[PDB]
């Protein structure tokens, strides 16, 4: 069949960093390009085609218990050892993580539809806001 | 509410870089890192939490006519001016991008529920396989 309609969600990339390479991309983006999945979707009618196509990367995943000490390494990021420990304060989930940076963590909390994350690492603070899907 | 199941979407991101220079991330990384939108994945039970968050970037959308020669600059890589042309040969898509590079351009062609693509560049050759969803 000619018909490439549709959404499509990328299995597998072989060799994406040579041909990057050959087109002279700079070696910080074909590092995470490299790690990244596509979504293509191709509408198609007769000979015209419109596509667009998203990247995406596994970001950072993490599991744990409110109220229990745990070692992670903070791979993904800046790949440090970091001792941390979530609770909650009233309704907002307080992490610290303990080690080399000062004053290093994050809270978060619900507001209606919204989820604020508040990340702290010395004396700088991300403020990041979600909204339910 | 002390509940932050489901997906969530972002919709603001202050000081990002600022918060990542004192995590000593590479100013490579970082100014990849700023340009996606996140999306945040909660799977919440009790006290257990398990957080996966991804990144996404648009990136690229491609308008074309199969057997219109058209030029275009190949953004989405290392934007360079072609001359690009796509042609059926049977049922594979072919494109041409005449330029700077040689033995440049793709193959993309459906087998099943599945979509491939084959994308050229001097000696290299990169292998992508979709699945439709």
């Amino acid at each position: 069949t000619r018909d490439q309609n549709g959404t499509w969600e990328m299995e597998s990339n072989e060799n994406f960093e040579g041909y990057m390479k050959a087109l002279d991309i700079d070696f910080c983006t074909r590092k995470i390009a490299v790690r990244c999945t596509q979504t293509k979707v191709i509408d198609q009618d007769g000979d015209n085609f419109k596509d667009k196509t998203t990247s995406t990367f596994r970001n950072y995943d993490v599991d744990f218990t409110v109220g229990v000490e745990f070692d992670e390494y903070t791979k993904s990021l800046d790949n440090r050892h970091v001792k941390a420990l979530v609770t909650w304060e009233g309704d907002v989930l307080v992490c610290v993580q303990k080690g080399e940076k000062e004053n290093r963590g994050w809270k978060k909390w619900i507001e209606g539809d919204k989820l604020y994350l508040e990340l702290t690492c010395g004396d700088q603070v991300c403020r990041q806001v979600f909204k339910k899907k």
